[PDB]
């Protein structure tokens, strides 16, 4: 069923809450035993958001390999994503260790450091060129190279140095700065413009490790970003673009991380973004 007609049918019937609960009911349940070990309590932002054991990213160290981060591998689309929480004061070094080890080219940030008057993640990148950051626990140096501030988003060029080997890489930081404190954006136009800037950078391409994507918990806004990207890529690849089922794609992605898409409004917004984005994919 053409999703645009499915959309109008759910809207006219006001059944978004019903569709969303059906997804919650059918979603995978896999163990998260490593996340719940007492040694890892200060590595988790939220007690109820944990990576599954089967898909969790492992840090390359014998001491403690744990980070709250999941590998989402989309086999038919040929895209992979790492979805992670906003870094905590004691996990900023782990965060950049993961970027280095997984060979990512991009970091996508969908939250502000402060929202609703509370801290949603650590200030984990440098704000001035001449004040670099050193992460003593993981032996990394991070320098701000340049910053491009736009109306809806900011792009930063960062230099990450492995102080152990003196190798350096360029990391691109894509910061969507206008998601409202409550609800979802009224139009998906600025979110789609942002998604197309990440794509144009090379950050999502198979020559690089997987993009790192985060919000505060790494399931809600973060889920919306990867769901919209994968659905549009499948509509490009297939003979029949109308065969793309957004609900089935979301349940596939929920095999790899719990709770992706946090509200019925986020589900409706994901449909809107894919429907409006397809009017480019199909030749406009
Ligand atoms: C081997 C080539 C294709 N690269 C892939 C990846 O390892 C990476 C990650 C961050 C910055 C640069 C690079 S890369 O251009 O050296």
């Amino acid at each position: 069923m053409e999703m645009e007609k499915e959309f109008e049918q759910i809207d006219k019937s006001g059944s978004w809450a019903a569709i969303y609960q059906d997804i919650r009911h059918e979603a995978s349940d896999f163990p998260s035993r490593v996340a719940k070990l007492p040694k890892n309590k200060n590595r988790n932002r939220y007690r109820d958001v944990s990576p599954f054991d089967h898909s969790r990213i492992k840090l390359h160290q014998e001491d403690n390999d744990y980070i709250n981060a999941s590998l989402i591998k989309m086999e038919e689309a040929q895209r992979s994503y790492i979805l992670t929480q906003g870094p905590l004061p004691n996990t900023v070094g782990h965060f950049w260790e993961m970027v280095w080890e997984q060979k990512s080219r991009g970091v996508v940030m969908l939250n502000r450091v402060m929202e609703k008057g509370s801290l949603k993640c650590a200030q984990y990148w440098p704000q001035k060129e001449e004040k670099e950051m050193i992460f003593e626990d993981t032996n990394l140096k991070l320098t701000l190279i340049s910053e491009d501030i736009k109306s809806y988003y900011t792009v930063r060029q960062l230099e990450l140095e492995n102080l152990t080997t003196q190798e350096t890489r360029e990391i691109l930081h894509f910061h969507y700065t206008t998601w409202p404190d409550f609800g979802v954006p009224e139009s998906p136009a600025s979110f789609l413009n942002f998604l197309f800037k990440v794509r144009e950078s090379g950050s999502l391409s198979p020559e690089h490790g997987p993009v790192v994507v985060h919000c505060s918990a790494g399931i809600g806004r973060s889920g919306t970003f990867c769901l919209a990207d994968t659905c549009l890529l499948l509509m490009d690849k297939r003979k029949d673009p109308s065969s793309v089922d957004i609900k089935k794609v979301l349940l596939e992605m929920r095999k790899f991380r719990m709770g992706l898409i946090q509200t019925a409004d986020q589900l409706r917004f994901s449909y809107l973004a894919v429907i409006e984005g397809a009017k480019f994919i199909m030749g406009d």
